[PDB]
């Protein structure tokens, strides 16, 4: 648990500096990390359209 | 259950506000001490910074 948000919440600081093309990570776990990790790809997605 | 997996599905309800333009919503779990309080601090900069573009 502690190791994946850590790794979600760097993915959200790039996303916040502008870099929209990193690769978001766990998104096919099957519990909660997987959900907040499929969110942070649709906001991805969201920015570069 | 209730210290950990609560506040995830918080924060990723929080992400899809802000994905859908709501960048007024507040981002709760700021001031916690531990990893969920780093994520919701990354979540309150981004939305920050998303107002400032």
């Amino acid at each position: 648990i502690t190791r994946p948000i850590i790794e979600l919440s760097n993915t959200v600081d790039k996303i916040a500096e502008g870099n929209l093309e990193a690769e978001v990570p766990h998104q096919n776990r099957a519990d909660e990390i997987g959900i907040l990790a499929k969110s942070i790809e649709r906001l991805r997605r969201s920015l570069k359209v």
